[PDB]
């Protein structure tokens, strides 16, 4: 069987995998492939923070300045739309761009245009909440996971292609195994996610730095072409237990290392919902992350729900991505949201250390 | 933290974990000790099997004349009785002893009183199913887990000690990492499993030759000590899940590769029933048992009801052995016993192969 790890990422193993080489998946699954070009991507989820509703007007027409931007030159080569409310009552328009190298995405970030909106004295007064949380994981420090093998949301999308069906998947510990980076690397926490300037509890500007191995999972589900019957399954089956582990991690992050977890529903330019959604999550460890899928009756009850019903899909779309970066590779950075935005709610104060 | 393997046991690693070094399980749990000594242990299942109720005094009596003939030099260290009724109806009484050697053993199973008593043609004419499943692990090939730290069961009870609180545990695949021999095997099954003498369809004598790397799991349940609020939540939330589990590997082997499930209750020497139970579980690979419990409903129900109602138990006493062996460490020899019992189900016959 094919491997889900690339061919030019293969590399003499020092850390070995859980299951015998006998080992055949239940089922099949899919990754994204690319050569040796992709050697480090961008992840930059970009955001507007509103909770009144006669905000809307303005917190719909910042996202399509930000969506304008994104045909710059060096824009990113992928991105899509999402609306989601957060447990604070907010309203948190995400546009999330893929670029195919951190030197396109720093032009891209420096360039007048963005620079000088991102830094502007309108940002202050908008009344909005605005985000940054860009992340630049190798190619070695992400994996993918696919149900399906064709049109790629996500990372998937700059990448070159579609495999073949993969070996390493259907047990825990497969996501694990299918980072490259995991034939050498533990990929093991260290650090502190903490506050470089501002304050979360005063607002304004707020930089916040990441940690070693902190780890970010999109995990998306998508039922716009199902027909009437799968729909049904989805939403009356699957969807309910979904959201209540979702529900779960956004109420309970700090109990389970999860410093931030987003539901979100993808919409188009003018904030109207499509049939895709997705969690956005980041973890203190890829472990925490792992303990939680493998453990918790929540994510457990998706699963067994999942193969309970599993007879009955055939064009519902569900994957997932999973990054780890390297301390250095993160940034988040807030202006004028609440307290308990994305990286703000977990990072530690100035004073704190 | 203290590991799982024996001090003198650990070696430099071929073969890693699947969690970094800061890992901390979230709950505590012990493993027997043994010093440099004991390199190899003996689990002797010795059964009785009947169906008529004419035949249950002989059958008793047949249990107690078993008992008597571990009071003779070499005997086991420890042993406990057991009852259960298999799919076809029929009772088994079943006598397990272990020993802390292959020598003892061997010399209390070839002493003229033992040998005579198996050998003998009134074997043949009792009336009465007779089996001996005798498996044989080194010390590098089987582990224990204790939810306890007190008056251990099974092959602890012929172990040297208790540990300290382990690492290697509360997450799926830390029952491999708890193996001795996972630092350098993957203890890959091979080979089949075979009828060596007799035919299972004719009944008489039948003699079957386990393969490398079956594996065996005793996993047990003890709640004579518990109070009546902890007996009702085993009993009433706990056992219909285990007995789901137990029903679906002893009807549904072959479909994920149990060759043997038995779901047994403790008695006393007369057949009184005991407030202990346990699983014995003979399983084509350790793989096939790791997938099973991980990802299989019935597994998962039973695992996911357990953190439910857990803050309800504190004398409920839950444990495990698990060990693997060479094809030449295992011998299952049955007298006149129906032919799905034990290892007669799944057999290979002598010209099938
Ligand atoms: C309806 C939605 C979901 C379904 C049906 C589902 C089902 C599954 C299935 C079947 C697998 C095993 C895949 C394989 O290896 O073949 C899996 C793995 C995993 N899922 Fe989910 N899942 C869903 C949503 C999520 C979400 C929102 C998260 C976010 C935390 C999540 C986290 C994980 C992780 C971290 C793994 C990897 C486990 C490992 O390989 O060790 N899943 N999921
Ligand atoms: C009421 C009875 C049972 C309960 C409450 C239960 C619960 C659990 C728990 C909590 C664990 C995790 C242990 C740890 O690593 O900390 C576990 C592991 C395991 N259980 Fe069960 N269990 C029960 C019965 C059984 C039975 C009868 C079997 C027979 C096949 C079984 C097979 C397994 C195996 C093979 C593992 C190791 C998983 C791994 O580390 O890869 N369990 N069980
Ligand atoms: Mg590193």
């Amino acid at each position: 069987m094919e491997s889900a790890i690339g061919e030019h990422l293969q590399c003499p193993r020092t850390l070995t995998r859980r299951v015998p080489d006998t080992y055949t998946p239940p089922f099949p699954m899919w990754v994204g492939r690319a050569d040796d070009a992709l050697q480090q991507v961008v992840m930059g989820y970009l955001g507007v923070q509103f909770r009144d509703e006669d905000q809307r007007p303005a917190a719909l027409q910042a996202m399509r300045d930000i969506v304008a931007g994104f045909d710059l030159p060096d824009g990113p080569a992928h991105h899509d739309l999402t609306h989601h409310i957060d447990n604070q009552g907010y309203e948190n328009l995400i546009v999330v761009g893929y670029w195919k190298d951190v030197s396109s995405q720093h032009r891209w970030s420096t360039s007048t245009p963005i620079a000088s909106w991102w830094e502007s004295e309108d940002r202050l007064s908008d009344g909005l909440g605005f985000f940054r949380e860009i992340v630049a994981p190798r190619a070695e420090q992400f994996e993918t996971l696919y149900a399906f093998q064709e049109d790629l949301p996500g990372v998937g999308a700059v990448m070159d292609g579609i495999s073949g069906e993969i070996n390493e998947h259907g047990y825990w510990g497969s996501m694990r195994e299918r980072f490259p980076i995991s034939q050498t690397d533990w990929m093991q926490a260290s650090g502190e996610l903490r506050v470089i300037a501002g304050d979360p509890a005063v607002g304004g500007r707020v930089v916040v730095r990441g940690h070693d191995n902190i780890a970010l999972i999109r995990s998306g589900q998508d039922w716009a072409d199902a027909e009437a019957d799968e729909r049904s399954l989805y939403l009356d089956e699957i969807l309910p237990t979904l959201q209540s582990g979702m529900d779960f991690l956004r109420d309970n992050g700090p109990a389970v290392g999860c410093y931030s977890n987003r539901f979100v529903r993808n919409i188009d330019i003018d904030g109207n919902f499509l049939d895709l959604s997705y969690n956005i999550g980041h973890w203190a460890s890829l472990d925490q992350l792992e303990r939680w899928s493998e453990s918790h009756p929540t994510h457990l009850r998706i699963f067994t729900t999942f193969f309970r019903v599993a007879a009955g899909l055939s064009k519902l779309r569900l994957y997932h991505e999973v990054s780890v970066f390297d301390a250095a590779d993160q940034l988040y950075e807030y202006i004028n949201c609440h307290p308990g935005t994305g990286m703000l709610r977990d990072a530690v104060t100035i004073a704190e250390h």
